[PDB]
């Protein structure tokens, strides 16, 4: 399988962890990316990649249950991240990193009430989406360690900072191929 | 199980669309909508919504298929109707229509780029997700219809005109779980 990519891009990333999660290898190539290429299979949008993915690869179903109420959730959080929690981090930061355009203060409050709603998701519980982590706790953290990157402070979600802190150690590879890549926000 | 949605909603007549599709019966109430409550699971995102009940009540898979590769491409549709299509949607038409804003021309022309896409998606292609029709058909029709419904000229979008007139006779009880809830739009 080939997998398009960009180190720094928070999607790409996402791909990444699920692939390290299930220990596939890939051959990343560099150039709407992520891009899977799966023996002639294309795929783009990378939380259908991630789902597919974990189907089509997954030796167990823990990262994407089988269930129909269990999956239902973890469906539900990655169409959250996508429009709400990746959207609005995209939104505001994009504009100040790449055009030095001046920060926008509606975007900057949307990142906030994003994380909010994640904070929500998270009392009173381990994961994101479920009794173990799921995709979905490895598709929201390459946007949440990409804010943290940006010194967004987290502090004041507690579920978020408490999620976040114990997610690290348990996502497999998780310096790699998440850690790594945010060497590019650190250094703007 | 009860099914709590607002008749004008586009994401509730995507999952009313859905529950005709798969001759279930729910119980309507009237009040983050959609929101079905199935015998205790509470369960919100249209789209997960959607995708949990044709895996739980589908009699043939054909609406969402068990292939991980077709699968797939129904999901990479569903996420670009939700955080693109829908989403511009909204983002243009909302503000107009409750709060008497001022149209904005970039929220605007948002709308033309992604029914550009929907259109090359559609482009020597009976539907927007495979040989048959699809739960993203559903879901995109939930948006395309309204938008007609608003006056926005699809003729342009010559897959995307040819695929919407197409559709509406194949959508069991498209007029009644559909058509109907438009007609608010229509007036304003």
């Amino acid at each position: 399988m080939d997998f398009y990519q960009l180190p720094g891009s928070p999607p790409c990333r996402a791909v990444a962890l699920t692939a390290a999660a299930l220990d596939i290898e890939m051959n990343f190539k560099q150039v709407t990316i992520p891009t899977i290429d799966d023996n002639g299979f294309r795929l783009w949008e990378s939380r259908a990649i991630m789902t597919y993915l974990a189907d089509q690869y997954g030796k167990n179903d823990t990262l994407y249950p089988k269930d129909l109420k269990k999956r239902a959730i973890v469906n539900q959080r990655l169409y959250f991240d996508m429009c709400s929690l990746y959207k609005s981090f995209m939104d505001y930061y994009y504009p100040i990193i790449f055009m030095k355009a001046v920060k926008d203060q509606a975007k900057y409050e949307n990142i906030g009430t994003a994380l909010s709603f994640l904070d929500k998701f998270l009392e009173g519980e381990n994961y994101v989406a479920g009794k173990n982590m799921t995709l979905a706790d490895l598709s929201i953290v390459s946007t949440v360690s990409t804010l943290e990157a940006l010194d967004y402070d987290l502090s004041k979600y507690k579920n978020v900072t408490r999620w976040f802190a114990k997610i690290k150690p348990e996502i497999p590879k998780y310096e790699e191929y998440n850690n790594a890549g945010l060497k590019m926000f650190k250094e703007l």
